[PDB]
């Protein structure tokens, strides 16, 4: 059986003040989990989770499958060709048992000038009926904008962290143009389980999502209190334990390219446990024309020999590709 993965548990309250002796204390705390699992728990986070969890569990249990056909993604409902991410991902009973509800920066309304241009992966959320739902969408707007806080408190982090002024991502992640995403994922308790809905890794572990590095710069995750994340380290893979009262942070592949590999973006992949649960990510994503040029923390001029990229490239391109490595979600 599997080492427990260090996972440290970082104050990150002093990244919301202004004592930068303080935020430079949290930087390193920040440096040294990048460097090692590439996993921390962000505690101190000022949001309200408990409320987060409560209310999409009001929606996931309350959505009916008429309501689930009429938000559906492309992928599901052909009549939806603009929904490629916002809106909702079916389970298929007896085969896929995951399903979950996609959100983008609520900003992306009709007159927003990258959806007049009709720009690959901005798109109008969709949302259910106020009078099936009330409160739903006014309450996931706002969660989406109390996450962006917490996001940009983190990147000011991540900034220090590597050396660089404290707004040098969080310039780039701002709310009239963010392509950052909210996910609200049910997984289900299943009795029986179908076979069909599990995989299995190479090394025997049951799997509901196999290995993966994210599509995000990074990613900010709540999670039931259920154990079932693994991180690969040299060690193997080890388990992270759950922390309901924190958000678990780590890289997405597009630190890992900006810091060329300095920041690895962990892999990592979800174990099968049949168990009703929450999986809440928030895709730390920069506007679509965001461009940061890549250095190299570890050389001592800072030069990388990495191709500056766009992160609406970026984007548009890793989100494709972990369709075709790890199937429709
Ligand atoms: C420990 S993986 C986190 C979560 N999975 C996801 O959120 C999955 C796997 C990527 S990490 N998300 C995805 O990558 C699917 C689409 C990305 C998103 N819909 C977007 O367009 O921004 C899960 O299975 O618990
Ligand atoms: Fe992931």
């Amino acid at each position: 059986s599997v080492s427990k993965a260090n996972v440290p548990k970082i104050d990150v309250s002093p990244l919301f003040g202004d004592d930068q002796a303080a935020k430079m204390r949290v930087a390193q705390q920040i440096d040294a989990a990048s460097r090692d699992t590439g996993f921390f728990y962000a505690v101190n986070h000022g949001i309200n989770v408990q409320r987060l969890s409560q209310k999409t569990k009001e929606f996931h249990m309350s959505i009916t499958p008429e309501e689930k056909w009429d938000l559906a993604i492309r992928a599901y409902n052909k009549e939806h060709q603009d929904q490629v991410r916002a809106g909702y991902y079916l389970s298929i009973p007896g085969k896929k048992a995951v399903e979950s509800f996609c959100y983008l920066n609520p900003n992306f309304t009709p007159d927003h000038p990258r959806i007049q241009a009709k720009t690959p992966t901005h798109e109008v959320n969709v949302w259910p009926d106020e009078t099936k739902h009330p409160g739903f969408q006014d309450f996931a707007e706002q969660y989406y904008w109390d996450v962006f806080g917490l996001s940009s408190a983190l990147l000011k982090g991540y900034a220090l962290a590597l050396g660089k002024e404290e707004n040098f991502f969080a310039r780039h992640f701002k709310p009239d143009d963010t392509l950052a995403s909210v996910v609200l994922i049910r997984y289900p308790y299943l009795d029986p389980y179908p076979e069909a809905a599990i995989k299995t890794a190479a090394d025997g572990t049951k799997l509901s999502f196999e290995w993966h590095e994210d599509v995000s710069l990074i990613t900010v995750l709540y999670q039931s209190n259920v154990q079932n994340l693994q991180v690969e380290t040299a060690a193997g893979y080890q388990d992270i334990e759950a922390d309901d009262t924190g958000y678990l942070i780590n890289c997405g592949s597009y630190m890992a390219h900006l810091t060329n590999n300095y920041y690895k973006a962990p892999i990592h992949r979800v174990k099968w446990v049949n168990a009703e649960r929450q999986s809440l990510p928030f895709f730390v994503n920069l506007g679509y024309d965001s461009v940061i040029d890549p250095f190299d923390p570890r050389e001592p001029n800072g030069k990388s020999d990495r191709e500056p990229l766009s992160y609406g490239d970026y984007l548009q391109n890793g989100l494709v590709s972990l369709i075709n490595k790890n199937g429709q979600t």
